[PDB]
């Protein structure tokens, strides 16, 4: 009833490689809210702006017991460098095989260059303590986005 997106059951058990060398799974986050934001490329202007915006709001997400994960298909080492340079205090998922991206249907196609071109569409989701995807933002506008996600989280929580 309250889900806006249905994930395959296996999605919740995928090993997600994080910055810093550990793995997590979505099921491992049971019992608390989770914000998952997908972005197309480490260390680019929009992705850096977005990450810094979430980072600045961490204490507000903490107040709500929520955790955040950023996701792109960059490598663990790329993510480590990005986190260190920017000072991010939340993890980044290295979804190199786009398994998590496909589950959330964020790999979108565009007819461009006389080709069918597939890429990550900037998107964010709110996952409830019981693993339901209860809100989505697609084709995300970075300006104001982290603030809007925090507001929605508070309203849902
Ligand atoms: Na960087
Ligand atoms: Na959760």
């Amino acid at each position: 009833t309250d889900a806006v997106l249905e994930l395959p059951a296996a999605t919740f058990d995928l090993p997600l490689s994080l910055s810093g060398g550990t793995q997590t799974t979505l099921r491992a986050h049971a019992g608390h809210w989770l914000v998952i934001y997908f972005y197309p490329k480490d260390s680019t202007p929009g992705c850096t702006t977005e990450g810094l915006d979430f980072n600045a709001l961490l204490p507000e997400f903490d107040k709500a017991g929520a955790k955040i994960l950023g996701v792109s298909r960059d490598s663990v080492k790329s993510h480590d460098n990005f986190c260190a340079k920017q000072g991010f205090a939340f993890p980044l998922v290295s979804d190199g095989d786009e398994a998590l991206c496909r589950a959330f249907d964020v790999i979108k196609e565009k007819n461009m260059y006389g080709k069918q071109v597939l890429g990550i569409e900037r998107s964010t989701f709110l996952l409830s303590p019981e693993g339901q995807v209860v809100q989505a933002w697609r084709k995300v506008k970075v300006a104001g986005h982290a603030d809007a996600v925090l507001a929605a989280l508070k309203a849902h929580a």
